[PDB]
């Protein structure tokens, strides 16, 4: 079960066998050995590469929704790390999978978000949307991404939908890093607006340790390598 | 079945449930509707949000895969479109998915492509990756992405398996454009070194027609709108 961390931050209960399993699948890279410049950039491929923890998450939130009441009419998921969990969840439920996508990626008349403006040194805000009645009035629309970092496109979500006159069921993330505050911030911004949004993760990145770490150990050569390159490397 | 429509191309026979359902639901919209400037740019979003097609799909390919003989050992899918399908067919085959993303959205060691020069006017080739391992030697892999067009991703999805040291069991799209040739000209370059490679389309693009147009009709609008405009033409 969810255990609440926070006010309205559930984090799924580690003795659960899907905890335990991304625990053991997860693998996080640092800034050299990755594309972005976090100390633990936790890697969805790890997970997606791994059928056992890909099926452990389709069987749970599949359970998760079919059991809810009242049941969620769409799942929402981030471009591109969403797109790998919420269709595979969606064509159980029988229920719609909506793109969120930057403008120059979507299709049709669309809706476009409104970010705060960046902090100082603290990455650009993006500009994300969804087609124009994708999801209607009335619809419950459950928001997925692979990790919930800053927070910046889950807010993008929650402006999406609610100005789809919809709402939204819960924020849910593969991974989430607590430190960094998201649900905090997302809880208490403008007022407390958005303070009756659930945010759900199965697992937290405080779980992950230096077994988890993915980086190539004693290597001293580049990040990439070119195809030819890695022909040369074998009898072909 | 699959049709050869031309040497190793197939097409799905149009009379099977699926071919229906894909032109049932399938919506196509012009520039001033699209983030790209093709005639008809089909979105895969009327697919996503189609439970049933989605359905329809996870469903023939699965039984394809596990039909086949030797079976596919990973499923390696094009950012992003390529995300929304393959996840939902390897956690029933029970493999790897596997990411094909630029460098600057994978982890860890990467193997990059060689896209060939572009065309005068003819947009810039996209350089792409897998991590370095991901493919082991002896991999049968099944590549996948919504949309069969020039083949560009197509063709760096082709270096990147045999650079790894395995085979590609096919090239599988939802839609083929088969006027830009794509297949035909993977099938002769570099002295038809990639011939033998087989490539499946669920269906073509000359199937959709103007019943299957999303434009707004007498629309005068903007093609994007703020979430604060869209709010405004509702009570909230
Ligand atoms: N995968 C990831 N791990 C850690 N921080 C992140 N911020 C954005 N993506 C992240
Ligand atoms: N969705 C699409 N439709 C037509 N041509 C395309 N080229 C790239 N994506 C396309
Ligand atoms: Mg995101
Ligand atoms: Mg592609």
């Amino acid at each position: 079960p969810f255990k609440e961390v926070s006010p309205n931050s559930f984090l799924l209960d580690d003795s659960h066998a899907l905890s335990q399993l991304l625990k053991k699948s997860y693998r996080w890279y640092s800034p050299v050995f990755s594309p972005r410049n976090v100390p633990r950039f936790a890697d969805v491929s790890s997970i997606t590469e791994s059928p056992e923890t890909l099926k452990a998450i389709r069987d749970f939130l599949v359970q998760r929704y079919r059991a809810m009441s009242p049941a969620p009419t769409h799942i929402l998921g981030f471009d591109a790390r969403g797109f790998l969990f919420g269709p595979m969840i969606a064509v159980e439920l029988e229920i719609p999978f909506v793109l969120m996508r930057k403008a120059d990626k979507n299709a049709g008349l669309l809706i476009r978000s409104e970010p705060y403006e960046k902090e100082y040194k603290e990455a650009a805000p993006e500009v994300m949307t969804i087609r124009y009645g994708s999801i209607g009035k009335g619809s419950r629309v459950v928001l997925i991404d692979d990790v919930l970092a800053t927070g910046g496109t889950a807010l993008s979500g929650l402006q999406l939908v609610e100005a789809s006159d919809a709402v939204v069921v819960e924020m849910v993330s593969i991974l989430s890093i607590p430190f960094l505050k998201a649900a905090e911030k997302i809880h208490s911004t403008a007022n407390s607006r958005y303070k009756d949004i659930k945010f759900i993760s199965l697992l937290s990145d405080d779980a992950l340790t230096e077994e988890n770490c993915g980086d190539s150990k004693n290597y001293t050569g580049p990040r990439v390598l070119s195809c030819g390159d890695v022909l040369a490397e074998h009898p072909h």
